[PDB]
C-alpha cells in the first residue's frame, strides 16, 4: 500500500515526515519522557541501563539522526523510535511503569509515524 520504503530519502523529506511523528512522541510528555532525554541512570536511580539496554536510542537521538540524515529512510529512523521502545520494552519488562509510557508511545506515535513513512513516499 505504499509505505516504509518507496522513495529516495533525504532527511529533509524524511524530517518532513519523521519530524510531526517525533513530535507525537513528544507531546506525550511523561510518556516519552524515558526516550525522549536520556533515561539518566543516575537520576532514574539505574546503575546498569547500559548494560540492560543495548540502545535505548532517545527520542532525542532519533530526531537528531533526523536532524543529520542517519537514516538514509524513513523507516530506519522509525527502527531507531522503535529501538527505543525496545529499551521500554527490554528493561521494564513489559510490567513497569516506562513500559506504559512506551506502548502508548508506539501507539500514537506509530498512529502518526506510519502515515508518515506513507506522507514521505
Ligand atoms: O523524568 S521523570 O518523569 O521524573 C521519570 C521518572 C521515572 C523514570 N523511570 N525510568 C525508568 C527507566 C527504566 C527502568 O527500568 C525503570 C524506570 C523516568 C523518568
Amino acid at each position: 500500500g505504499s509505505h516504509m520504503r518507496k522513495k529516495i530519502f533525504k532527511p529533509e523529506e524524511l524530517r518532513q515526515a519523521l519530524m510531526p511523528t517525533l513530535e507525537a512522541l513528544y507531546r506525550q510528555d511523561p510518556e516519552s519522557l524515558p526516550f525522549r532525554q536520556p533515561v539518566d541512570p543516575q537520576l532514574l536511580g539505574i546503575p546498569d541501563y547500559f548494560d540492560i539496554v543495548k540502545n535505548p536510542m532517545d527520542l532525542s537521538t532519533i530526531k537528531r539522526k533526523l536532524d543529520t540524515g542517519q537514516y538514509q529512510e524513513p523507516w530506519q529512523y522509525v527502527d531507531d523510535v522503535w529501538l527505543m521502545f525496545n529499551n521500554a520494552w527490554l528493561y521494564n519488562r513489559k510490567t513497569s511503569r516506562v513500559y506504559k509510557f512506551c506502548s502508548k508511545l508506539a501507539e500514537v506515535f506509530e498512529q502518526e509515524i506510519d502515515p508518515v513513512m506513507q506522507s514521505l513516499g
